[PDB]
């Protein structure tokens, strides 16, 4: 009968939701909170449509991590952002311009709030994953990677020289290595 708060829905800080995405069914809820933070992510960014949606999600074997901090908001929680990822099958240039036919673990959208970033919550969404994953930054791919993402990732792991692609999207030189 009650709609469920969002403590309910994501009992956890990080939460690792999957195709099937997940008192009434949850699902018109959680769906409904994955396509508004697909819709926030893609207005944060110049993009013409959502890449990340509830939908979406329930077709592809992506794996969505949400982050609720649950001291906001009187202690019901909040989600504050969300990391996309996900296997790509990619042709990639390496070094000498020859293509390798490979299929690694790709960043495929991540987000945070406009406001409250710049705090430590990008940073831990990609710990965990990298954890989850058992991966490490280098051996995966960037799809379309923003200037803050970037900035992110030479700062945090040290990716600096990224190798010449025309696919739109970025590996760096231990990729290869
Ligand atoms: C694969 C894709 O689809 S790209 C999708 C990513 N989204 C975008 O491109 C739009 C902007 N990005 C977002 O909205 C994401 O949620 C992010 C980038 C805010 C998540 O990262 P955050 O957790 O906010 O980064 P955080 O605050 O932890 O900062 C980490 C480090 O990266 C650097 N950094 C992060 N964001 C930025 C920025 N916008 N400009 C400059 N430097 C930045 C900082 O220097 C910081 O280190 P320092 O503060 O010690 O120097």
């Amino acid at each position: 009968d009650f709609p469920y708060d969002l403590n309910a829905l994501f009992p956890e800080r990080i939460s690792v939701l999957d195709s099937n995405l997940s008192r009434p069914d949850p699902l018109p809820q959680v769906t409904t909170v994955i396509d508004e933070l697909g819709k926030a992510s893609s207005k944060a960014q110049q993009l013409p449509a959502p890449i990340t949606s509830a939908a979406k999600l329930q077709a592809n074997r992506h794996h969505l991590y949400l982050l609720k901090d649950g001291e906001q908001n009187g202690g019901r929680g909040v989600i504050v952002g969300f990391l996309k990822v996900g296997y790509k099958k990619l042709f990639l240039l390496d070094q000498r311009g020859a293509h390798l036919e490979t299929e690694p673990l790709c960043v495929l959208d991540f987000y945070v709030t406009e406001t409250l970033q710049r705090h430590g919550y990008g940073s831990e969404l990609f710990d965990f994953m990298l954890k989850h994953k058992q991966v490490e930054p280098a051996q995966m791919a960037y799809d379309r990677p923003s200037p803050k993402f970037l900035s992110f990732l030479e700062k945090r792991y040290d990716l600096r020289n990224s190798v010449p692609q025309v696919n739109n999207f970025v590996v760096f030189a231990g990729f290869f290595q």
